[PDB]
């Protein structure tokens, strides 16, 4: 429920990148990004601009996640296309948000022991 | 227009946490809104959502029309005292609520903007 806002909090502030909303909560998740090839992002990124939509970004989400390893990459993802797809697009976040926590909410107890413990 | 999707999002979150790492004066206009809201209003939605155990009836205030900007910032103003009031610890799927108030609000985020600056 920490774990909701904060990683609300957190996608948002890679999307804009404004440093007033930069907060030190975020710094154990910016670790998350070693998980996840720039490739796949450029990628993501690319078919985005393709279909003008968030489109991709939710079919990504919606792969099924086993462990909290698959749940990192998820955040990661998510973060890096964030920061990459710009400021200024017009993205439903809350279609992102409902998709991401449907498929990690299970693991958010594994995930707070790993961040926290 | 992304700006005013984000900003609203970081504002209801800190509403609820209220923790003051998180502030920004970017919230002071939105605080502002406040006074469109009776705060028995209020009182009654969290009466409820108690009743109920659910976010049920924020979720249907959220689904009242909007005509114009003023339906607007008492919908954002509702959001955020419930937000307040509620407490951190409540498990509210926050998404849920924001799909719902931007579905409604989205139309006039330009007639916001011209508002606020």
């Amino acid at each position: 429920a920490s774990m909701r806002t904060l990683l609300i909090r957190y996608i948002l502030w890679r999307n804009d990148g404004d440093p007033s909303y930069y907060n030190d909560d975020f710094k154990k998740l910016i670790l998350f990004d070693e998980l996840v090839d720039d490739d796949d992002v450029c990628t993501l990124i690319k078919n985005m601009r393709m279909t003008l939509s968030d489109g991709p970004l939710l079919d990504r989400l919606n792969q099924p996640v086993n462990n909290v390893e698959d749940v990192k990459r998820m955040i990661a993802i998510s973060a890096k296309v964030a920061r990459d797809i710009g400021r200024r697009s017009e993205i439903r976040w809350e279609d992102s948000f409902t998709i991401l926590f449907r498929m990690i909410e299970k693991y958010f107890d594994d995930l707070m022991t790993d961040l926290y413990g």
